[PDB]
Protein backbone atom coordinates (compact mmCIF):
# COMPACT_ATOMS: atom_id res chain seq x y z
CA UNK A 1 0.00 0.00 0.00
CA UNK A 2 1.05 3.51 -0.97
CA UNK A 3 0.62 7.20 1.00
CA UNK A 4 0.64 10.27 -0.69
CA UNK A 5 1.10 13.31 1.48
CA UNK A 6 1.48 17.07 1.03
CA UNK A 7 4.85 17.29 3.38
CA UNK A 8 4.99 21.42 2.10
CA UNK A 9 2.26 23.13 1.11
CA UNK A 10 4.35 25.80 -0.73
CA UNK A 11 2.02 26.48 -3.43
CA UNK A 12 5.08 27.04 -5.36
CA UNK A 13 4.38 29.14 -8.95
CA UNK A 14 6.27 26.22 -10.60
CA UNK A 15 7.91 23.41 -8.26
CA UNK A 16 11.23 21.64 -10.03
CA UNK A 17 14.51 19.90 -9.64
CA UNK A 18 13.53 17.92 -6.10
CA UNK A 19 17.02 16.67 -4.85
CA UNK A 20 17.97 14.75 -1.33
CA UNK A 21 20.66 16.21 0.51
CA UNK A 22 21.19 12.78 2.96
CA UNK A 23 23.90 14.68 4.80
CA UNK A 24 21.26 16.87 6.45
CA UNK A 25 18.04 14.78 5.59
CA UNK A 26 16.90 17.57 3.29
CA UNK A 27 15.09 18.29 0.26
CA UNK A 28 16.55 20.85 -1.75
CA UNK A 29 14.00 22.22 -5.03
CA UNK A 30 13.33 25.34 -7.02
CA UNK A 31 10.03 27.58 -7.46
CA UNK A 32 11.47 28.62 -11.50
CA UNK A 33 8.96 31.74 -12.10
CA UNK A 34 9.39 33.02 -8.36
CA UNK A 35 13.20 32.32 -8.86
CA UNK A 36 13.99 31.06 -5.30
CA UNK A 37 16.23 27.79 -3.92
CA UNK A 38 14.57 26.49 -1.13
CA UNK A 39 15.86 23.53 1.59
CA UNK A 40 13.44 22.26 3.42
CA UNK A 41 14.53 20.21 6.48
CA UNK A 42 13.17 16.73 6.67
CA UNK A 43 13.29 16.71 10.63
CA UNK A 44 12.29 20.27 11.72
CA UNK A 45 10.24 20.91 8.84
CA UNK A 46 11.92 23.98 8.69
CA UNK A 47 12.28 25.50 5.05
CA UNK A 48 14.57 28.25 4.28
CA UNK A 49 14.55 30.23 0.98
CA UNK A 50 17.14 32.59 -1.63
CA UNK A 51 15.59 34.46 -3.99
CA UNK A 52 17.48 34.81 -7.05
CA UNK A 53 17.67 37.57 -10.37
CA UNK A 54 16.37 35.42 -13.00
CA UNK A 55 14.42 31.93 -13.03
CA UNK A 56 15.91 29.43 -11.41
CA UNK A 57 15.47 26.34 -12.70
CA UNK A 58 17.27 23.44 -11.49
CA UNK A 59 20.00 23.15 -8.35
CA UNK A 60 22.37 20.09 -7.82
CA UNK A 61 25.04 19.29 -4.70
CA UNK A 62 28.73 20.72 -4.58
CA UNK A 63 31.35 18.43 -3.23
CA UNK A 64 33.83 21.29 -1.99
CA UNK A 65 30.40 22.85 -0.03
CA UNK A 66 27.45 24.48 -0.91
CA UNK A 67 25.33 24.31 -3.80
CA UNK A 68 25.22 24.86 -7.73
CA UNK A 69 22.37 26.11 -9.42
CA UNK A 70 21.56 27.18 -12.95
CA UNK A 71 20.08 30.62 -13.32
CA UNK A 72 18.89 32.60 -16.59
CA UNK A 73 21.42 31.38 -18.85
CA UNK A 74 24.40 31.02 -15.88
CA UNK A 75 25.71 27.93 -14.44
CA UNK A 76 26.35 29.27 -10.57
CA UNK A 77 28.02 28.18 -7.08
CA UNK A 78 25.72 28.63 -4.31
CA UNK A 79 26.77 30.13 -0.98
CA UNK A 80 23.80 29.50 0.80
CA UNK A 81 24.48 31.21 4.01
CA UNK A 82 26.25 34.75 2.46
CA UNK A 83 23.25 34.29 -0.19
CA UNK A 84 25.63 35.03 -2.97
CA UNK A 85 26.10 32.97 -6.33
CA UNK A 86 29.34 33.24 -8.18
CA UNK A 87 28.96 32.44 -12.21
CA UNK A 88 30.78 29.29 -13.24
CA UNK A 89 30.02 29.24 -16.89
CA UNK A 90 27.16 31.29 -19.64
CA UNK A 91 25.16 29.44 -22.70
CA UNK A 92 23.05 30.47 -25.11
CA UNK A 93 24.97 33.84 -25.41
CA UNK A 94 23.43 34.34 -28.93
CA UNK A 95 19.61 33.55 -27.98
CA UNK A 96 17.47 37.00 -26.53
CA UNK A 97 15.20 34.73 -24.75
CA UNK A 98 16.41 31.67 -23.43
CA UNK A 99 16.71 29.80 -19.94
CA UNK A 100 17.93 27.09 -18.35
CA UNK A 101 15.60 24.47 -18.08
CA UNK A 102 16.41 20.73 -15.86
CA UNK A 103 19.76 19.79 -15.15
CA UNK A 104 21.34 17.10 -12.70
CA UNK A 105 25.45 15.63 -11.77
CA UNK A 106 26.82 12.87 -13.78
CA UNK A 107 28.11 9.57 -12.28
CA UNK A 108 31.99 11.96 -12.91
CA UNK A 109 30.40 15.19 -11.13
CA UNK A 110 29.71 17.01 -14.56
CA UNK A 111 26.65 18.84 -14.15
CA UNK A 112 24.25 18.48 -16.68
CA UNK A 113 21.57 21.21 -17.62
CA UNK A 114 19.78 22.03 -20.97
CA UNK A 115 18.16 25.17 -22.34
CA UNK A 116 14.83 25.71 -24.09
CA UNK A 117 13.22 29.11 -25.21
CA UNK A 118 11.30 31.22 -22.42
CA UNK A 119 7.48 30.81 -23.15
CA UNK A 120 4.15 30.79 -21.06
CA UNK A 121 3.23 31.85 -24.19
CA UNK A 122 2.61 27.78 -25.52
CA UNK A 123 0.32 28.29 -28.78
CA UNK A 124 1.23 31.40 -30.43
CA UNK A 125 5.22 30.13 -30.37
CA UNK A 126 8.28 28.47 -31.16
CA UNK A 127 11.16 26.28 -30.83
CA UNK A 128 13.69 23.82 -30.80
CA UNK A 129 15.61 27.04 -29.19
CA UNK A 130 17.40 24.61 -26.74
CA UNK A 131 20.37 23.11 -26.57
CA UNK A 132 21.64 20.74 -23.38
CA UNK A 133 25.07 21.16 -22.23
CA UNK A 134 27.98 20.16 -19.21
CA UNK A 135 29.74 22.10 -16.80
CA UNK A 136 32.70 20.05 -16.04
CA UNK A 137 35.23 20.48 -12.91
CA UNK A 138 37.52 22.66 -14.55
CA UNK A 139 34.82 24.79 -14.90
CA UNK A 140 34.50 24.53 -19.00
CA UNK A 141 31.41 24.01 -20.78
CA UNK A 142 30.76 21.12 -23.61
CA UNK A 143 27.71 21.63 -25.54
CA UNK A 144 26.04 17.83 -26.30
CA UNK A 145 23.09 18.71 -29.19
CA UNK A 146 20.93 21.50 -30.06
CA UNK A 147 17.21 21.78 -31.85
CA UNK A 148 15.94 21.17 -28.26
CA UNK A 149 12.45 22.28 -27.14
CA UNK A 150 12.25 22.05 -23.63
CA UNK A 151 15.20 20.08 -21.87
CA UNK A 152 14.00 18.19 -18.62
CA UNK A 153 14.59 14.80 -17.06
CA UNK A 154 17.66 13.20 -17.14
CA UNK A 155 19.44 10.24 -15.39
CA UNK A 156 21.95 7.79 -15.78
CA UNK A 157 22.09 4.06 -15.99
CA UNK A 158 23.42 2.03 -12.46
CA UNK A 159 26.42 0.58 -14.41
CA UNK A 160 27.31 4.20 -15.58
CA UNK A 161 26.88 2.96 -20.04
CA UNK A 162 23.61 4.89 -20.63
CA UNK A 163 22.14 8.29 -20.34
CA UNK A 164 18.46 8.94 -20.19
CA UNK A 165 17.18 12.23 -21.59
CA UNK A 166 13.58 13.89 -22.04
CA UNK A 167 12.78 16.70 -24.19
CA UNK A 168 9.44 17.44 -22.78
CA UNK A 169 7.69 17.96 -26.92
CA UNK A 170 9.26 15.02 -28.18
CA UNK A 171 6.77 13.23 -25.63
CA UNK A 172 9.66 10.81 -26.26
CA UNK A 173 12.21 9.29 -22.95
CA UNK A 174 15.37 8.69 -25.33
CA UNK A 175 18.47 6.88 -24.02
CA UNK A 176 22.20 7.42 -25.21
CA UNK A 177 25.37 5.34 -25.00
CA UNK A 178 27.60 7.30 -22.14
CA UNK A 179 31.07 7.76 -21.93
CA UNK A 180 31.78 7.47 -18.32
CA UNK A 181 35.53 8.50 -18.34
CA UNK A 182 34.56 11.31 -20.80
CA UNK A 183 31.28 12.37 -20.13
CA UNK A 184 30.53 11.81 -24.45
CA UNK A 185 27.15 10.74 -25.62
CA UNK A 186 25.61 8.76 -29.06
CA UNK A 187 23.54 6.72 -30.88
CA UNK A 188 20.46 8.97 -29.59
CA UNK A 189 17.17 5.83 -29.67
CA UNK A 190 13.88 6.46 -28.06
CA UNK A 191 13.23 4.20 -25.30
CA UNK A 192 9.24 5.26 -24.40
CA UNK A 193 6.71 7.03 -26.19
CA UNK A 194 4.02 8.62 -24.04
CA UNK A 195 0.62 7.97 -23.96
CA UNK A 196 -1.83 10.82 -24.35
CA UNK A 197 -3.09 10.50 -21.26
CA UNK A 198 0.65 10.80 -19.76
CA UNK A 199 0.37 14.04 -21.00
CA UNK A 200 3.80 16.30 -20.92
CA UNK A 201 6.78 14.07 -19.67
CA UNK A 202 8.65 16.15 -17.78
CA UNK A 203 11.16 15.45 -14.71
CA UNK A 204 12.77 12.07 -14.57
CA UNK A 205 14.80 9.83 -11.67
CA UNK A 206 16.10 5.98 -11.96
CA UNK A 207 15.72 3.78 -8.80
CA UNK A 208 17.62 1.16 -7.48
CA UNK A 209 16.34 -1.86 -9.72
CA UNK A 210 17.35 0.44 -12.98
CA UNK A 211 13.71 1.46 -13.54
CA UNK A 212 12.57 5.04 -14.64
CA UNK A 213 10.11 7.31 -13.30
CA UNK A 214 8.93 10.07 -15.13
CA UNK A 215 6.74 12.85 -13.93
CA UNK A 216 4.08 13.56 -16.11
CA UNK A 217 3.04 17.44 -16.58
CA UNK A 218 -0.71 18.00 -16.64
CA UNK A 219 -0.79 14.64 -16.15
CA UNK A 220 -1.19 13.77 -12.55
CA UNK A 221 0.71 11.17 -12.46
CA UNK A 222 4.44 10.01 -12.21
CA UNK A 223 4.76 6.56 -14.38
CA UNK A 224 7.54 3.99 -14.08
CA UNK A 225 9.68 2.67 -17.08
CA UNK A 226 11.32 -0.16 -17.59
CA UNK A 227 14.07 1.22 -20.26
CA UNK A 228 15.52 -2.47 -21.02
CA UNK A 229 11.77 -3.66 -22.32
CA UNK A 230 10.05 -0.45 -23.42
CA UNK A 231 7.32 -0.66 -21.45
CA UNK A 232 5.38 1.07 -19.06
CA UNK A 233 5.02 -0.88 -15.43
CA UNK A 234 3.28 1.34 -13.16
CA UNK A 235 1.26 4.43 -13.01
CA UNK A 236 0.88 6.61 -9.30
CA UNK A 237 -1.83 9.38 -9.96
CA UNK A 238 -1.48 12.32 -7.44
CA UNK A 239 -4.20 14.83 -6.52
CA UNK A 240 -2.24 17.22 -8.28
CA UNK A 241 -2.45 17.60 -12.29
CA UNK A 242 0.82 20.16 -12.90
CA UNK A 243 3.09 17.13 -11.50
CA UNK A 244 6.66 18.12 -12.69
CA UNK A 245 9.44 16.50 -11.22
CA UNK A 246 10.37 13.68 -8.67
CA UNK A 247 13.11 11.78 -6.62
CA UNK A 248 13.94 9.48 -4.08
CA UNK A 249 14.49 11.28 -0.81
CA UNK A 250 14.01 9.78 3.13
CA UNK A 251 15.67 6.93 5.13
CA UNK A 252 17.37 4.23 2.22
CA UNK A 253 15.70 6.55 -0.80
CA UNK A 254 12.89 5.04 0.39
CA UNK A 255 10.60 7.85 -0.15
CA UNK A 256 9.55 9.78 -3.48
CA UNK A 257 9.26 13.27 -3.19
CA UNK A 258 7.43 14.96 -6.05
CA UNK A 259 7.24 18.79 -7.38
CA UNK A 260 4.37 20.41 -8.88
CA UNK A 261 2.92 23.82 -10.18
CA UNK A 262 0.17 26.37 -9.26
CA UNK A 263 0.36 28.51 -12.19
CA UNK A 264 -1.84 28.26 -15.44
CA UNK A 265 -4.52 27.35 -13.22
CA UNK A 266 -7.77 28.54 -13.26
CA UNK A 267 -10.45 29.40 -10.05
CA UNK A 268 -12.42 26.03 -10.24
CA UNK A 269 -9.11 23.85 -10.25
CA UNK A 270 -7.09 25.98 -7.75
CA UNK A 271 -10.90 25.34 -6.04
CA UNK A 272 -10.60 20.91 -5.98
CA UNK A 273 -6.61 20.67 -6.09
CA UNK A 274 -6.12 23.58 -3.45
CA UNK A 275 -2.81 21.66 -2.49
CA UNK A 276 -1.37 22.53 -6.31
CA UNK A 277 2.38 23.51 -5.72
CA UNK A 278 3.14 21.40 -2.64
CA UNK A 279 5.78 18.92 -2.22
CA UNK A 280 4.28 15.62 -2.19
CA UNK A 281 5.91 12.23 -0.07
CA UNK A 282 5.31 9.50 -1.61
CA UNK A 283 5.49 6.33 0.68
CA UNK A 284 5.14 2.63 -0.09
CA UNK A 285 6.17 2.45 -3.40
CA UNK A 286 8.09 -0.75 -2.59
CA UNK A 287 11.25 0.73 -4.50
CA UNK A 288 13.99 2.91 -3.52
CA UNK A 289 15.95 5.28 -5.22
CA UNK A 290 19.58 6.07 -5.19
CA UNK A 291 21.59 8.88 -4.09
CA UNK A 292 22.19 11.79 -6.41
CA UNK A 293 25.69 12.79 -7.41
CA UNK A 294 27.74 16.42 -6.33
CA UNK A 295 29.15 18.46 -8.89
CA UNK A 296 32.93 18.05 -8.70
CA UNK A 297 34.72 22.04 -9.18
CA UNK B 1 -17.02 10.16 -48.20
CA UNK B 2 -13.78 10.65 -49.27
CA UNK B 3 -12.21 9.20 -52.40
CA UNK B 4 -8.10 9.49 -53.03
CA UNK B 5 -6.49 8.72 -56.06
CA UNK B 6 -2.74 9.58 -57.32
CA UNK B 7 -3.25 11.47 -60.28
CA UNK B 8 0.05 10.97 -61.53
CA UNK B 9 2.68 8.69 -60.29
CA UNK B 10 5.35 11.77 -61.07
CA UNK B 11 7.76 10.96 -58.11
CA UNK B 12 8.62 14.27 -57.68
CA UNK B 13 11.75 15.17 -55.59
CA UNK B 14 10.07 17.47 -53.84
CA UNK B 15 6.72 18.46 -55.91
CA UNK B 16 5.13 21.48 -54.33
CA UNK B 17 2.88 24.79 -55.30
CA UNK B 18 -0.01 23.44 -56.74
CA UNK B 19 -1.76 26.17 -58.94
CA UNK B 20 -4.97 25.20 -60.60
CA UNK B 21 -4.96 26.37 -64.11
CA UNK B 22 -9.09 26.23 -64.44
CA UNK B 23 -8.64 27.54 -68.14
CA UNK B 24 -6.68 24.76 -69.69
CA UNK B 25 -7.67 22.07 -67.00
CA UNK B 26 -4.37 21.97 -65.88
CA UNK B 27 -2.30 21.47 -62.78
CA UNK B 28 0.54 23.87 -62.37
CA UNK B 29 3.42 22.58 -59.57
CA UNK B 30 6.75 22.55 -59.36
CA UNK B 31 9.47 20.24 -58.54
CA UNK B 32 11.94 22.52 -56.25
CA UNK B 33 15.62 20.38 -56.40
CA UNK B 34 15.05 19.02 -60.29
CA UNK B 35 14.35 22.88 -60.86
CA UNK B 36 10.82 22.48 -63.15
CA UNK B 37 7.87 23.95 -63.72
CA UNK B 38 5.26 21.10 -64.14
CA UNK B 39 1.97 21.01 -65.89
CA UNK B 40 -0.41 18.47 -65.46
CA UNK B 41 -3.21 17.73 -68.17
CA UNK B 42 -6.60 16.38 -66.28
CA UNK B 43 -7.61 15.56 -69.29
CA UNK B 44 -5.12 13.80 -71.39
CA UNK B 45 -3.51 13.47 -68.48
CA UNK B 46 0.05 14.51 -70.23
CA UNK B 47 2.70 15.81 -67.74
CA UNK B 48 4.95 18.66 -69.59
CA UNK B 49 7.82 20.14 -67.55
CA UNK B 50 10.27 23.31 -67.65
CA UNK B 51 13.53 23.06 -66.73
CA UNK B 52 14.88 26.43 -64.84
CA UNK B 53 18.61 27.19 -63.98
CA UNK B 54 18.01 27.80 -60.51
CA UNK B 55 15.65 25.80 -58.21
CA UNK B 56 12.17 26.79 -58.81
CA UNK B 57 9.91 26.88 -55.63
CA UNK B 58 6.79 28.25 -56.46
CA UNK B 59 5.02 29.31 -59.79
CA UNK B 60 1.32 31.67 -60.41
CA UNK B 61 -0.68 32.73 -63.00
CA UNK B 62 0.25 36.17 -64.69
CA UNK B 63 -3.16 38.45 -65.42
CA UNK B 64 -1.57 39.62 -68.74
CA UNK B 65 -0.43 36.32 -69.69
CA UNK B 66 2.26 33.45 -69.32
CA UNK B 67 3.32 32.54 -65.26
CA UNK B 68 5.64 34.06 -62.58
CA UNK B 69 7.71 31.68 -60.85
CA UNK B 70 10.36 32.02 -57.71
CA UNK B 71 14.13 30.94 -58.82
CA UNK B 72 16.73 31.04 -56.90
CA UNK B 73 16.06 34.23 -54.83
CA UNK B 74 14.07 35.60 -58.06
CA UNK B 75 10.53 36.69 -58.95
CA UNK B 76 10.73 35.97 -62.81
CA UNK B 77 8.54 35.88 -65.58
CA UNK B 78 7.85 32.93 -67.14
CA UNK B 79 6.95 32.52 -70.90
CA UNK B 80 6.16 29.40 -71.43
CA UNK B 81 6.20 28.70 -75.12
CA UNK B 82 9.24 29.74 -75.14
CA UNK B 83 10.88 28.58 -71.56
CA UNK B 84 13.14 30.86 -70.37
CA UNK B 85 12.37 33.14 -67.84
CA UNK B 86 12.81 36.76 -67.95
CA UNK B 87 14.27 38.21 -64.14
CA UNK B 88 11.41 41.22 -62.32
CA UNK B 89 13.50 41.32 -58.64
CA UNK B 90 16.04 39.87 -56.63
CA UNK B 91 15.66 39.51 -53.11
CA UNK B 92 18.06 38.30 -50.20
CA UNK B 93 21.46 39.50 -52.39
CA UNK B 94 23.40 39.37 -49.51
CA UNK B 95 22.54 35.83 -48.10
CA UNK B 96 24.32 33.50 -51.01
CA UNK B 97 22.74 30.63 -50.13
CA UNK B 98 18.97 31.75 -49.61
CA UNK B 99 15.96 30.28 -52.35
CA UNK B 100 12.45 31.44 -52.31
CA UNK B 101 10.13 28.89 -50.73
CA UNK B 102 6.47 29.03 -51.03
CA UNK B 103 4.55 32.13 -52.34
CA UNK B 104 0.80 32.76 -53.74
CA UNK B 105 -1.13 35.67 -55.02
CA UNK B 106 -3.06 38.68 -53.07
CA UNK B 107 -6.99 38.96 -53.91
CA UNK B 108 -4.94 42.18 -55.50
CA UNK B 109 -2.79 41.13 -57.80
CA UNK B 110 0.72 41.08 -55.40
CA UNK B 111 3.34 38.10 -55.68
CA UNK B 112 3.64 36.92 -51.77
CA UNK B 113 6.57 35.00 -51.36
CA UNK B 114 9.24 34.23 -48.58
CA UNK B 115 12.71 32.71 -48.15
CA UNK B 116 14.92 30.08 -46.40
CA UNK B 117 18.43 29.22 -46.16
CA UNK B 118 19.48 26.04 -48.52
CA UNK B 119 19.81 22.76 -47.09
CA UNK B 120 22.86 20.02 -46.72
CA UNK B 121 22.94 16.70 -47.02
CA UNK B 122 20.80 17.28 -48.97
CA UNK B 123 19.66 19.80 -47.83
CA UNK B 124 19.10 21.37 -43.86
CA UNK B 125 21.13 24.24 -42.60
CA UNK B 126 20.96 27.14 -40.43
CA UNK B 127 18.78 28.59 -39.25
CA UNK B 128 16.45 32.11 -39.09
CA UNK B 129 18.08 33.20 -42.56
CA UNK B 130 14.68 33.81 -44.53
CA UNK B 131 12.12 36.71 -44.47
CA UNK B 132 8.64 37.31 -46.24
CA UNK B 133 8.34 39.45 -49.10
CA UNK B 134 5.62 40.40 -52.25
CA UNK B 135 6.30 41.83 -55.33
CA UNK B 136 3.65 44.71 -56.07
CA UNK B 137 2.07 44.84 -59.28
CA UNK B 138 5.10 47.92 -60.22
CA UNK B 139 7.75 45.63 -59.98
CA UNK B 140 8.68 47.05 -56.82
CA UNK B 141 9.23 44.52 -53.55
CA UNK B 142 8.00 45.06 -50.36
CA UNK B 143 9.66 43.25 -47.48
CA UNK B 144 7.69 42.52 -44.27
CA UNK B 145 9.79 40.52 -41.55
CA UNK B 146 12.83 37.99 -40.91
CA UNK B 147 14.73 35.42 -38.81
CA UNK B 148 12.16 33.19 -40.71
CA UNK B 149 13.31 29.20 -41.10
CA UNK B 150 11.19 28.21 -43.88
CA UNK B 151 8.69 30.61 -45.38
CA UNK B 152 5.75 28.20 -45.85
CA UNK B 153 2.16 28.18 -47.05
CA UNK B 154 -0.24 31.23 -46.99
CA UNK B 155 -3.48 32.39 -48.03
CA UNK B 156 -6.58 35.23 -47.13
CA UNK B 157 -9.83 35.09 -45.58
CA UNK B 158 -12.65 35.20 -47.51
CA UNK B 159 -13.22 39.39 -46.21
CA UNK B 160 -9.91 39.54 -47.25
CA UNK B 161 -8.83 41.12 -43.37
CA UNK B 162 -6.74 37.93 -42.65
CA UNK B 163 -3.75 36.93 -44.23
CA UNK B 164 -2.63 33.57 -42.86
CA UNK B 165 1.25 31.87 -43.00
CA UNK B 166 3.22 29.11 -42.00
CA UNK B 167 6.75 29.10 -41.06
CA UNK B 168 7.53 25.45 -40.84
CA UNK B 169 9.70 25.01 -38.34
CA UNK B 170 7.40 27.50 -35.91
CA UNK B 171 5.41 24.69 -36.11
CA UNK B 172 2.30 27.30 -36.05
CA UNK B 173 -0.14 28.73 -38.27
CA UNK B 174 -0.36 32.50 -37.77
CA UNK B 175 -2.48 35.54 -38.26
CA UNK B 176 -1.87 38.32 -39.17
CA UNK B 177 -4.83 41.97 -39.66
CA UNK B 178 -4.00 42.49 -43.71
CA UNK B 179 -5.09 45.42 -45.60
CA UNK B 180 -6.21 44.82 -48.79
CA UNK B 181 -5.58 48.26 -50.29
CA UNK B 182 -2.14 48.74 -48.86
CA UNK B 183 -0.91 44.82 -48.37
CA UNK B 184 -0.12 45.67 -44.72
CA UNK B 185 -0.33 43.30 -42.03
CA UNK B 186 -0.34 43.58 -38.63
CA UNK B 187 -1.15 41.79 -34.97
CA UNK B 188 0.96 38.50 -35.78
CA UNK B 189 -0.53 35.81 -33.74
CA UNK B 190 -0.31 32.25 -33.77
CA UNK B 191 -4.30 30.57 -34.63
CA UNK B 192 -3.19 26.68 -34.00
CA UNK B 193 -0.39 24.44 -33.32
CA UNK B 194 0.62 21.27 -34.41
CA UNK B 195 0.42 18.16 -32.60
CA UNK B 196 3.88 15.71 -31.95
CA UNK B 197 1.65 13.38 -35.31
CA UNK B 198 1.33 16.72 -37.53
CA UNK B 199 4.56 17.08 -37.82
CA UNK B 200 5.56 20.18 -39.85
CA UNK B 201 3.33 22.53 -41.20
CA UNK B 202 4.12 22.85 -44.72
CA UNK B 203 1.87 24.53 -47.83
CA UNK B 204 -1.88 25.76 -47.53
CA UNK B 205 -5.36 26.79 -48.92
CA UNK B 206 -8.35 28.73 -47.07
CA UNK B 207 -11.73 27.20 -48.49
CA UNK B 208 -15.26 28.67 -49.13
CA UNK B 209 -15.85 28.16 -45.38
CA UNK B 210 -13.07 30.02 -44.83
CA UNK B 211 -10.78 26.68 -43.04
CA UNK B 212 -7.46 26.43 -43.38
CA UNK B 213 -6.16 23.39 -45.32
CA UNK B 214 -2.62 22.47 -44.22
CA UNK B 215 -0.19 19.33 -45.45
CA UNK B 216 2.04 17.99 -42.68
CA UNK B 217 5.00 17.28 -43.80
CA UNK B 218 6.23 13.70 -42.98
CA UNK B 219 2.58 13.59 -41.25
CA UNK B 220 1.20 11.95 -44.40
CA UNK B 221 -1.99 13.94 -44.08
CA UNK B 222 -3.76 17.55 -44.47
CA UNK B 223 -5.34 19.27 -41.88
CA UNK B 224 -8.64 21.49 -41.47
CA UNK B 225 -8.41 24.17 -38.83
CA UNK B 226 -10.88 26.91 -37.86
CA UNK B 227 -8.65 30.16 -37.48
CA UNK B 228 -11.70 31.72 -34.86
CA UNK B 229 -11.47 28.46 -32.55
CA UNK B 230 -7.95 27.51 -33.55
CA UNK B 231 -9.31 23.53 -33.29
CA UNK B 232 -8.44 20.77 -36.03
CA UNK B 233 -11.60 20.26 -37.91
CA UNK B 234 -10.75 16.88 -39.72
CA UNK B 235 -7.99 14.87 -40.91
CA UNK B 236 -7.31 13.26 -44.30
CA UNK B 237 -4.16 10.53 -43.93
CA UNK B 238 -2.86 9.69 -47.20
CA UNK B 239 -0.30 6.57 -48.68
CA UNK B 240 2.63 8.66 -48.58
CA UNK B 241 4.21 10.68 -45.46
CA UNK B 242 5.60 13.33 -47.06
CA UNK B 243 2.53 15.56 -48.15
CA UNK B 244 4.12 19.22 -48.94
CA UNK B 245 1.04 21.47 -49.90
CA UNK B 246 -2.41 21.64 -51.52
CA UNK B 247 -5.18 23.47 -53.64
CA UNK B 248 -8.62 23.51 -54.71
CA UNK B 249 -8.89 22.88 -58.44
CA UNK B 250 -11.34 20.28 -60.83
CA UNK B 251 -15.00 21.82 -61.34
CA UNK B 252 -15.89 24.93 -59.33
CA UNK B 253 -13.26 24.33 -56.81
CA UNK B 254 -14.53 20.77 -55.55
CA UNK B 255 -11.89 18.58 -55.59
CA UNK B 256 -8.18 18.85 -53.48
CA UNK B 257 -4.64 18.19 -54.99
CA UNK B 258 -1.70 17.32 -52.55
CA UNK B 259 1.95 17.18 -53.64
CA UNK B 260 4.14 15.24 -52.24
CA UNK B 261 8.12 14.72 -51.92
CA UNK B 262 10.00 11.47 -52.34
CA UNK B 263 13.77 13.01 -51.33
CA UNK B 264 14.96 12.12 -47.86
CA UNK B 265 13.43 8.71 -48.15
CA UNK B 266 15.53 5.10 -47.55
CA UNK B 267 15.55 2.52 -50.08
CA UNK B 268 12.84 0.60 -48.43
CA UNK B 269 10.33 3.69 -47.07
CA UNK B 270 10.29 4.20 -50.88
CA UNK B 271 8.98 0.38 -51.41
CA UNK B 272 6.26 0.62 -48.80
CA UNK B 273 5.37 4.01 -50.54
CA UNK B 274 5.17 3.24 -54.30
CA UNK B 275 4.02 6.93 -54.61
CA UNK B 276 6.03 8.76 -53.05
CA UNK B 277 6.30 12.39 -54.94
CA UNK B 278 3.02 11.99 -56.79
CA UNK B 279 0.33 14.26 -56.89
CA UNK B 280 -2.86 13.09 -55.10
CA UNK B 281 -6.42 14.31 -55.96
CA UNK B 282 -9.12 13.95 -52.86
CA UNK B 283 -12.67 14.45 -54.07
CA UNK B 284 -15.64 14.08 -51.44
CA UNK B 285 -14.65 17.14 -49.02
CA UNK B 286 -18.18 18.88 -48.45
CA UNK B 287 -15.92 22.13 -49.01
CA UNK B 288 -15.43 24.08 -52.38
CA UNK B 289 -12.10 25.91 -52.56
CA UNK B 290 -11.51 29.75 -54.57
CA UNK B 291 -9.91 30.45 -57.51
CA UNK B 292 -6.12 31.54 -57.58
CA UNK B 293 -5.15 35.02 -57.80
CA UNK B 294 -3.28 35.80 -61.01
CA UNK B 295 -0.29 38.61 -60.72
CA UNK B 296 -1.52 42.06 -61.95
CA UNK B 297 1.98 43.18 -62.41
ZN1 LIG C 1 10.93 20.17 -15.56
ZN1 LIG D 1 6.30 24.25 -49.21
Amino acid sequence: SIKIECVLPENCRCGESPVWEEVSNSLLFVDIPAKKVCRWDSFTKQVQRVTMDAPVSSVALRQSGGYVATIGTKFCALNWKEQSAVVLATVDNDKKNNRFNDGKVDPAGRYFAGTMAEETAPAVLERHQGALYSLFPDHHVKKYFDQVDISNGLDWSLDHKIFYYIDSLSYSVDAFDYDLQTGQISNRRSVYKLEKEEQIPDGMCIDAEGKLWVACYNGGRVIRLDPVTGKRLQTVKLPVDKTTSCCFGGKNYSEMYVTCARDGMDPEGLLRQPEAGGIFKITGLGVKGIAPYSYAG
